[PDB]
């Protein structure tokens, strides 16, 4: 109700993975939940709650599909969920759906996490990559997609797949933290819901600055992030969140905010909040997540 | 600031990794892979993976490396996808049984393919353990030979050569949990701990890749006179096999407490010198451990024979 329930659910070996991640880096204000999905092999997990219902996201399907009724017990009562297969392939893929569409079906407002490999991992036949994209989609209110391939332009082969990491965990603590921890400004999740809600497709900038003009320079390098492929212009829904020190000033934080607003369509819907982590230092870490066009 | 991860596969490996989690290796993650999921339940490690659950039921490969590989194979894109993002990779296991016998050199490879700085540290099985495993052994060692840019490998056998004459089984393998713990921090401290005389991961990469098989000595020492002797012992290990001499590579490391200087390590790196083959290339390094006290721990990783 009042305190927001969100539920981060990290399905096959790259969703529990993600989670594991999220939960080492002390990722507040989430229950997490891992769900394995492959008979063979079984990544553990530190999650709160795990489901083992276990390449091919065929057989994930089935096997998220015949635990429906469990699943759904474990979602019940959640006013967000997340759902991610997080990098990497396999029966997740299949999976992720499912538990989106329970999440869903129950009132919950639904946020797919999405990756696509960069191009130089090559290509599983039936184009299935996208293809797990189109079902996520179908089944999610907002999906977020992040386009490895957009991180080089941000590198050695190390820092590609690390850099991947850390965009995909804040696919989810971007927006998690606006909601979960307290800023100077504070968001209602009413509009969060009402601006996500049947949204479908979004994309994620992520801009960090020191110092001086700290505020305007990550919003600045947010808004032009490469990974947002220029869709911050036509978005119709836009969510920015800026993470900082209790003390990050109002001022400094009213101009990052004006200026997305003029960097926005006309007629977008435009939500912003803070959020006071006092570990970054004199850092600032933006958030911006566009949706729609 | 190199990213390095330590996989355990099989019950000794995984054991190995808990003893370098409660002997305090840092700077590092530890994976456990095994095909034992109440085994695993007992590993302290970051990361833990249990494969081959259809084929093994959570029961072990049954000394079958066929299997091992299997299992490992059918969890490659999982295995893959926890690897990623790593400078450098070490894959231990104690070689004879199924699960690291088969599986190391399937972790090995992903972590070669992925170009992270791959290396094997291994042990050979005590040959009161029967010629089977000892058969094994030698197969998963040629595989893994393969796989890794290094490939340290410890004979048991010389364990027993070393320490207390009056050990038990329990106490012998506790042994090799040590050496297997003494090989990795060897290199990984240089990298993440260093002392006066800084051997960073470049040239850890240097030295290391492609360096092909290679044999460990361990030594240390107290009061006067101690890195002279620390050096000597390691030269002079059992582990070594009397190979020191014929080592074109040679990598070293010293650890002692802050107050450790160039002048004592300088003594160590001169006694290695001239022990060493004449076109040797060795590099020294020193690490920082505040916890040692009044010795120091000398690490000779020899290749290229
Ligand atoms: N370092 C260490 N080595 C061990 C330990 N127990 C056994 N070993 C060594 O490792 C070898 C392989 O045993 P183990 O690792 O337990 O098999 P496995 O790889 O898990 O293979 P399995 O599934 O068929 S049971 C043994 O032959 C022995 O030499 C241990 O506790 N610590």
């Amino acid at each position: 109700n009042y305190l927001a329930v969100i539920k981060v659910v990290g399905i096959g070996g790259g969703g529990v993975n993600a989670v594991n991640r999220m939960i080492e880096q002390g990722l507040k204000g989430v229950e997490f939940i891992a769900i394995n999905t492959d008979a063979q092999a079984l990544l553990m997990s530190d999650a709160d709650v795990k489901l083992d219902v276990g390449a091919d996201p065929e057989v994930g399907r089935k096997a998220a599909e015949d635990a429906k009724d469990e699943i759904e017990e474990l979602l019940r009562g959640a006013d967000m969920v997340f759902v991610t297969a997080g990098e990497g392939g396999g029966t997740g893929t299949g999976g992720a759906p499912v538990v989106a569409s329970i999440a869903r079906k129950l009132g919950a407002l639904t946020v797919g996490v999405v990756t696509r490999p960069f191009s130089f991992e090559g290509k599983r036949r039936s184009n299935q990559a996208e293809n797990g994209i189109a079902a996520l989609r179908e089944s999610c209110d907002t999906l977020i997609v992040i386009p490895n391939d957009r991180l080089l332009q941000m590198v050695s082969l190390m820092d590609a797949f690390r850099s991947a990491d850390e965009v995909l965990l804040n696919g989810v603590q971007g927006i998690t933290d606006l909601i979960t921890t307290p800023g100077l400004i504070n968001v209602d999740f009413a509009d969060v819901k009402g601006i996500m809600s049947g949204a479908g497709t979004a994309l994620m900038g992520i801009g960090s600055a020191r110092g001086e003009g700290r505020s305007l320079k990550a919003a600045e390098i947010a808004i032009n992030s490469p990974l947002l492929e220029a869709s911050m212009e036509g978005a119709q829904g836009v969510l920015m969140s800026i993470a900082g020190g209790s003390d990050l000033g109002l001022f400094e934080i009213n101009e990052a905010a004006s200026l997305v607003q003029d960097a926005a369509h006309p007629d977008a819907n435009i939500i912003f909040g803070t959020v006071i982590d006092d570990s970054l230092g004199d850092e600032v870490r933006v958030t911006v997540i566009a949706a729609g066009f």
